[PDB]
């Protein structure tokens, strides 16, 4: 079997992306953030507290005939943004793209923290993380993915995300009309359960390139690239009145400026990155300030290659017996 789905940003910044996703018997469609970066299919729901609840689309267990109860189960998560929820389980029919996983666990939040209140776009995420950081407890449920693997015709998922436009999340098979060149291919480490590898270095604008070992994670749940202290100094010493700021909470610049491109290396591969990948607009409303997408790791205690870095390539999750990254330029 395969799936493919279309991924939309949830507004005019690329901050994040939705994806539609069938749940439940009628289809209940909701909207969910795909997180590569973490392991739990959670919902807004009929049992969210009702104040916490703001425009999102909810799933109504009792309203889907292959819903049950997941007898005992609960969960809670907090991601790295300092934003969370929890809930109890349902297992129940769950559809992406046309690719069905039955037997699903699709937790129900019963509290979200504000910042989901106050996104009115995300409906809930899909963790395409390893299954060893799912939070269902006490028996730890399997990621959609885990689940659909077997019977896909290759083990794999693909991300090609868009650039202020719409992209595809594609399901057990490599599309090839979908990027340029050749894939290549890098070891991955899922000792942390996250898509982890090693970029072989990196340059900025038209710049030599530096050879050197940066270990990060594969993350489309992340909207911003953030690298080591020293990469990021780098970058943004070539834009005129760029600066760290601690009020706003990282690297700002002009919005007059021109931001030159940063390039990545896999392998022997480089991913460019276009400048305007890199603008995330004013701090504030009207003002001329504005706020980087390459920002330093320096205190998450990761790199993490999120939406900014994989928006300019195409991208191969291969979940094979020993898992590898593929990168593609398109």
């Amino acid at each position: 079997s395969t799936g493919s789905a279309t991924t939309t940003p949830i507004d005019s910044l690329d901050d994040a992306y939705i994806t539609p996703v069938q749940i439940g018997t009628p289809a209940q469609t909701l909207n969910l953030d795909f997180d590569t970066g973490s392991s739990d299919l959670w919902v807004f729901s009929s049992e969210t507290t009702a104040s916490e609840v703001d425009g999102q689309t909810i799933y109504t267990p009792s309203k889907s005939t292959t819903a049950k109860l997941l007898s005992g189960a609960t969960w809670s998560i907090s991601y790295g943004d300092g934003s969370s929820s929890s809930g109890d389980v349902y297992t129940d029919t769950v559809s992406v793209g046309g690719l069905t996983v039955t037997g699903q666990a699709v937790e129900s939040a019963k509290k979200v923290s504000s910042s989901f209140t106050e996104d009115s776009t995300i409906d809930g995420l899909l963790g395409l993380a390893f299954s060893t950081l799912n939070t269902v407890s006490p028996t730890q449920q399997k990621t959609f993915f885990d689940n659909a693997k077997a019977s896909l015709d290759s083990p794999v998922f693909t991300a090609d995300l868009g650039y202020h436009a719409p992209g595809t999340y594609n399901f057990g098979f490599i599309d090839t009309t979908a990027y340029t060149g050749s894939i290549t291919y890098t070891a991955v480490s899922t000792k942390q359960g996250f898509w982890e590898w090693t970029s072989t270095g990196y340059a900025v604008g038209s710049g030599t390139f530096k050879s050197t070992s940066i270990d990060g994670i594969a993350d489309t749940g992340t909207t911003l690239l953030y690298l080591p202290a020293t990469v990021v100094s780098a970058y943004w010493a070539q834009v005129s009145g760029a600066k760290s700021s601690s009020s706003v909470g990282g690297y700002v610049f002009p919005c007059s400026a021109t931001l030159p491109s940063f390039t990545f290396g896999v392998g022997s591969a480089r991913i460019v990155i276009p400048g305007d990948y890199i603008d995330f607009g004013p701090i504030s409303t009207g003002s001329s300030s504005c706020f980087g997408g390459i920002q330093s790791s320096a205190g998450i205690g990761i790199n993490i290659f999120g939406d900014v870095a994989l928006k300019a390539a195409f991208v191969v999750f291969n979940g094979a017996t020993t898992p590898t990254l593929g990168f593609a330029s398109k």
